[PDB]
């Protein structure tokens, strides 16, 4: 799982540079079906490249799925026991 999600932001971190991330789109449908930890987001940092792709979308879809990721990512990092 953990492994995975640091693919994706590689991947991602890529599509930012070119700017053009509508291909991000399935990589962001991979990373909803993954059961994302706090844990997990500070290793992997996916949620600021989910942040800045959704910025350099482009693509409609690409950014509804960042606001979704982004969306219950947060109460992941809004957590204080």
């Amino acid at each position: 799982m953990e492994d995975e999600v640091v693919r994706f932001a590689k991947k991602m971190d890529k599509m930012v540079q070119k700017k053009n991330a509508a291909g991000a789109l399935d990589l962001l449908k991979e990373l909803k079906n993954i059961p994302m930890t706090l844990e997990l987001l500070q290793s992997t940092r996916i949620g600021m490249s989910v942040n800045a792709i959704r910025k350099q979308s482009t693509d409609e879809e690409v950014t509804s799925l960042a606001k979704s990721l982004i969306k219950s990512w947060k109460k992941l990092l809004d957590g204080g026991s």
